[PDB]
């Protein structure tokens, strides 16, 4: 990832609150040299992303976290909103597409938790929570956490370096700005709320 | 990424649909053994992935291109339709939750593409063939395209192997399936919109 000085977070919480809101991750490691990835809930600790820890797990059955043991270094990619920018919503004519997105990319080496039922308990509390209603899991959805970890391996990644991603069009004049966060009104509201939040001083 | 029997693709016309459908792709490779990935749109020459040729692009001053010279294998991640599932939908006791989505993960050689005008030509046909009215650049864009060539590189992957997830609560019997599919309907469409062509035959 590069980050152009004008895609850089406003304030550094943004980082972590796109993680927090995003937490549906890819987990990638150099198995061997050839990159391999997984799709799979991650959750921050700490206050920021850097120096923070991240929590996940994946299926024991697949043999992705077997290349976990050596500690190796990982990147996890966490993703928000994004949307293609078409030279039609900007209405000028030289132009040339776009698209505008926001992410997150953690980098730090990886270890296997021997606590899981720790890290699954708080990846329930952590995606559960602002759902309307939020599902707490009854005494016996918690026995079935217990039974079901055999089946599952939980890892921690303490975060060295970090990079956060805002692309969200800031380099435009603002009648072009305006037509773009316009343009994604309607559409993407997710896009256009992170395009409103870059702009807050 | 591993691939339940439950969630392999049904026909192989569907990996080739993912990619088709999401060109905003992640690519990912080794630089210094730690993977590292930009996010940038892709897309496919070919019927199949496997096979296929991608072809993408990407700032020159980002420096991920470099460490391609070397034609080391990488990795791209397209990414369809994806939705967490909570226990609340399943409405039973004992359960837990989990995350449905679609990605398609294609493996291969990269290698740096001379015709970087042809490259971003072609990718502008691809994005703005479904839209309505369409974008087509105008002699004065085709020049202006021109003068932006320094600033970018263009790269091909000839895809080795693909691997594609559609982990879209197949395993389910009827009841917890149809309660999963009418919770997405309204919030997520392009998710259950997947989960109805996952069950064709
Ligand atoms: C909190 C929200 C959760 C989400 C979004 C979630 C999501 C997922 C995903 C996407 C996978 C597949 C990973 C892979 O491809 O390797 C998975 C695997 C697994 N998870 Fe979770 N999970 C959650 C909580 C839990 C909890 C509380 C447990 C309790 C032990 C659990 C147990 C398992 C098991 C046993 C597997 C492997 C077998 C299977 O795929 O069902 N998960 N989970
Ligand atoms: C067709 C749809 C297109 C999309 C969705 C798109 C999107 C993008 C994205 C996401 C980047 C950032 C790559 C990075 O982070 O390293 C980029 C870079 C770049 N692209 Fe494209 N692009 C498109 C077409 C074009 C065209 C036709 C040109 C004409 C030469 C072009 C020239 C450039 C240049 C010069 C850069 C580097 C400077 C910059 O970030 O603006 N792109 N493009």
């Amino acid at each position: 990832m590069f980050v152009p000085s004008y895609y850089a977070a406003a304030r550094p919480e943004q980082a972590a609150e796109l993680v927090r809101s995003n937490p549906f991750a890819l987990v990638v490691s150099a198995v061997d040299g050839v990159p391999v990835a997984t799709h799979a809930p991650v959750i921050l600790e700490g206050d920021a992303v850097e120096g923070g820890t991240l929590l996940g797990h994946m299926a024991r059955a697949n043999p992705h976290w077997r290349s976990f043991a050596s500690s190796p270094d990982v990147l996890v990619v966490f993703s928000g909103p994004h949307g293609y920018v078409s030279p039609t919503v900007y209405a000028t004519d030289p132009a040339a597409p776009t698209w505008d997105y926001a992410a997150v990319h953690a980098t730090g080496r990886v270890e296997l938790a021997e606590d899981a039922l720790d890290v699954v308990e708080r990846t329930v509390a952590a995606l559960e929570a602002p759902r309307d209603p939020a599902w707490t899991p009854t005494p016996a959805s918690r026995e079935y956490f217990r039974a079901l970890l055999p089946g599952v391996v939980a890892f921690r990644v303490r975060v060295r370096t970090e990079q956060s991603m805002f692309k969200l069009s800031q380099d435009l004049d603002a009648e072009r700005y305006a037509r773009v966060r316009e343009a994604f009104a309607a559409d993407n509201p997710g896009l256009a709320d992170l395009m409103d939040r870059s702009l807050e001083h």
